[PDB]
């Protein structure tokens, strides 16, 4: 019952068990059972049959919540239909080789299935796979468990030591519950249940305070512009038009609007007279604008320097050409905002990795372009106790109608839980919403629509302890874990 090829087919059907786990689906019981799949499929095999398990396992994964990628592909990329669909999968075979490589390593330096190896050896060495795979060639950190319990029970674990710290625990439960049920031994069931009942308590604490006082009204305005390659005439008049005169009514009744990604298709050079009019207009009526925007700007080489930018404009933040206070996207999308390539014979510009908040009227507000709210790590060093709310603006044009905007939009709900800070999420189409510091949603309208959501926000002013430390404890943790595995298997 067991000729590895049965493995290979389960690892498949496994692995894509935990794409049901994420936002569209909202089941976080699917994430155990597609890690003890894993953990159990890997029990006695050759370190080259169980990296062949792994790497079918995260096939299954990748190649089901992944797959989203491929309209983006077949949009802005132009290869035919059998080229988008091999690029998809040498994709996921490649996000693949991390599992694999997971599992060849559990199996070189721990064939047996000890409880060391499923609760100590096996989480310690899930940390540094899933490093690796969301680091090297500017990583791609999706679909990770931890984002799955954000409405679970083990959410009050997020803003002690971060999302990546969940991703710890659950293979560390699954793996006990792996162990339990193949050896019939209802000792590690009882310590899983226990591990897994303990952060539990943890989500009725509260690290924040909210101020009531200084509640304000906030309004985001979803365009919903058709999206075209070529920068027409015109295209730019109606989409200046569509967001003032969603926006006009807004001045002196809403303190804070919010513009999605790159909503002025202009360059800011192009707009100053169009900037300049409208800061002007905000300050007399009491109120901010923030925008996203494109920046071409002459570098002191006498070059230009193209940058995803967010503007400010408005009272408490007066527009200016060579005003600090705006955000530059610091890490880009690898295929469609640069070429890896260095030299072959159109490319954007980083911004720094620390940025200081935005302020508008007086707030301040954390900045992250799209693709920048998944990186806990980075949002968390750009984050500082001052910042009033986590601003977040994306431009989810690109798959539509699919599972991707979901993922990402539950991803962006972890960086609200794990700062204790609301978010505001400001989309062209995607999900725009009102996260709340417990990652709770306090507003949402629906996609695909013109509509504005406008509702009232409070802000908090606490310190988490994921916020002072980040996840340096975890590999503490880790390293821990993986000095001590590796001793006993080097006990020999
Ligand atoms: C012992 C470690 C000290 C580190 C220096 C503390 C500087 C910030 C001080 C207070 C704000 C605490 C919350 C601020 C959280 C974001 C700032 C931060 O983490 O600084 C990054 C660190 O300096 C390199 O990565």
């Amino acid at each position: 019952i067991e000729r590895q090829r049965i493995r290979l087919l389960l690892a498949l059907l496994f692995g894509a068990c935990g794409t049901l786990a994420f936002s569209p689906y909202d089941v976080w019981p699917a994430a155990i059972i597609s890690l003890m799949g894993l953990q159990a499929l890997t029990f006695n095999r050759r370190p080259l049959q169980s990296a062949a398990i792994g790497f079918c396992w995260g096939f299954g994964l990748f190649g089901s919540g992944i797959n989203w990628v491929y309209v983006s592909i077949a949009t802005f990329g132009g290869m035919p239909g059998p080229v988008n669909i091999f690029l998809v999968v040498l994709l996921a075979a490649y996000l693949s080789l991390y599992t694999g490589l997971f599992a060849g390593v559990l199996s070189r330096l721990w064939p047996k299935t000890t409880w060391l190896r499923v609760a100590i050896a096996a989480p310690a060495l899930w940390q540094v796979t899933e490093f690796l795979r969301g680091w090297v060639l500017t990583g791609f950190p999706w679909l990770q468990f931890g984002y799955s319990q954000i409405d679970g029970p083990l959410k009050g674990l997020a803003p002690i030591m971060g999302v990546e710290a969940i991703n710890f625990l659950l293979m560390m439960v699954s793996g006990l519950l792996a162990l339990a049920l193949v050896k019939r031994n209802w000792r590690p069931l009882v310590v899983a249940v226990v591990l897994f009942a303990l952060p539990f308590p943890l989500r009725y604490i509260q690290w924040f305070t909210p101020q009531p006082e200084k509640t304000i009204q906030v309004s985001m305005v979803q365009g919903d512009i058709p999206q075209s390659l070529k920068w027409d005439e015109g295209q730019l008049l109606n989409t200046l038009k569509i967001y003032y005169n969603a926006t006009a009514p807004l001045m002196g009744k809403s303190s804070l609007i919010i513009w999605p990604e790159s909503a002025i298709t202009d360059l800011e050079i192009n707009q100053q007279p169009f900037l300049k009019a409208l800061d002007g207009e905000l300050r007399d009526k009491g109120s901010s604008l923030v925008t996203g925007i494109v920046d071409a700007r002459l570098n002191k080489q006498n070059r230009y320097d193209t940058y995803n930018t967010i503007i400010t404009l408005g009272k408490g933040a007066p527009y200016s050409y060579e005003s600090a206070d705006r955000y530059n996207k610091n890490h880009l999308v690898p295929f469609g905002e640069f070429v890896p390539l260095e030299s072959i014979l159109s490319s954007f510009s980083r911004g720094p990795y620390i940025q200081p908040p935005l302020s508008a009227n007086g707030i301040e507000l954390t900045a992250a372009i799209c693709y920048e709210i998944i990186l806990g790590e980075q949002v968390r060093d750009n984050f500082r106790p001052d910042t009033d709310y986590l601003l977040t603006i994306s431009n989810d044009a690109w798959f539509g109608k699919s599972i991707g905007p979901w993922q990402h939009f539950q991803m962006a709900r972890m960086r609200a839980l794990e700062l204790a800070r609301p978010l505001l999420r400001s989309t062209n189409n995607g999900i725009t919403a009102v996260i709340g510091p417990q990652g709770e949603i306090q507003a949402m309208i629906p996609q695909f629509t013109r509509e504005v959501l406008t509702t009232n926000v409070t802000p908090t002013t606490g310190l988490t302890p994921y916020a002072r430390t980040g996840n340096w404890p975890l590999w503490v943790l880790t390293a821990l874990f993986g000095f001590a595995a590796v001793l006993m298997s080097l006990r020999q």
